[PDB]
């Protein structure tokens, strides 16, 4: 009766400003996770009035940029971006994303679009 279990195959998967988004159509108001791959950057920044952005690094290593401050990362690591942050980042990596409370594109904002070339990756 209840669904517990959501796969790849059936999931919504979509490139978003330079990632590649796996969105895996689970309803919890309290959090959600997603998949991202990165190959050179996520070429826009913003940011999220209501819910933290908290990444897992599978693999791989980038960088983000955290109200304009670089923040390095490598594979195992963990980012944890307070609401209101403003976040964009380059890299080549693999990535378990929560955001919570659940994901609404309404609390985010647009700050600036970014240059592919600005990617070192
Ligand atoms: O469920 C989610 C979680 C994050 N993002 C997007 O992922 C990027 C940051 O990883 C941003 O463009 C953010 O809007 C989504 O589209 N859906």
């Amino acid at each position: 009766m209840t669904k517990y279990k959501y796969t790849v195959e059936e999931s919504e998967r979509f490139n978003k400003h330079g990632i590649d988004l796996t969105v895996y159509g689970q309803v919890d108001p309290s959090a959600t996770v997603v998949r991202v791959s990165v190959e050179r950057g996520h070429f826009q920044e913003f940011f999220n009035v209501r819910s933290s952005y908290t990444y897992y690094v599978v693999s791989g290593q980038g960088v983000f940029y955290l109200n304009s401050e670089a923040v390095p990362a490598g594979a195992t690591d963990l980012i944890t971006v307070p609401p209101n942050t403003r976040i964009h980042f380059f890299g080549s990596m693999e990535m378990v994303l929560t955001v919570a409370p659940a994901f609404n594109e309404q609390d985010e904002r647009h700050v600036r679009f970014i240059s592919e070339s600005e990617s070192p990756y």
